């Protein structure tokens, strides 16, 4: 599916936007929503990366880094964009 | 699947989604509609799930463009349909 | 069900929920509890899933009506049950 892998990228840009101002919880919820949308597509190589990004938020952004978790979210978004093209 | 037991929580979620959509909050309303969709996948039903998915895509398209009125209208229509499905 | 690193995620989400409920934000606490439920249904624990659903419904019903202390108590009991399950 190509029309449901562009909503994931649209949420992954809000996630980074929140992560750049300390909104770790809202970014967590956005990534959870993206995982929920990715569970509905036929892709089983981008859902795992989204789960990795969510766990990255949990174990890397709540401790005050906020620079590396954003990087993991950017890597996930770039992987999804590479996949849709 | 739901007789104003698990189908009335969706209405209380949609109301807060509409309230969020009013002032400026597209993202919180989107998250609320996603929660309502997650609730609707458990309480059986097929029409409510589709209408809530339509409302979610409506949030995504209309709300972030700047047309909050259209997104509020679509979520209101979905809430009214869900309310008329529990009667 | 999914033991550590799957249930501690739920515990941390419940801690965030309790933090939010003490300030007055019922909608964000609702969303994070829904996220914690979504983390369940994957670990394999069913009692934990049922208690998370109980906590979600409790947060809605009793905290949207201004009784935040009792909703915080219910979420604390849910978190204590999940912690007692990982040990
Ligand atoms: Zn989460
Ligand atoms: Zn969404
Ligand atoms: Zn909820």
């Amino acid at each position: 599916t190509m029309e449901k892998l562009k909503e994931i990228v649209k949420h992954l840009e809000v996630a980074i936007k929140y992560l750049k101002e300390g909104k770790v919880d809202l970014a967590d919820l956005v990534v959870a929503d993206a995982i929920e949308l990715a569970k509905e597509a036929g892709d089983k190589a981008s859902l795992e990366i989204l789960k990795v990004a969510h766990k990255a938020i949990d174990t890397l952004g709540r401790e005050g880094k906020l620079e590396e978790a954003a990087k993991i979210v950017k890597y996930a978004k770039e992987y999804v964009e590479a996949k849709i093209k």
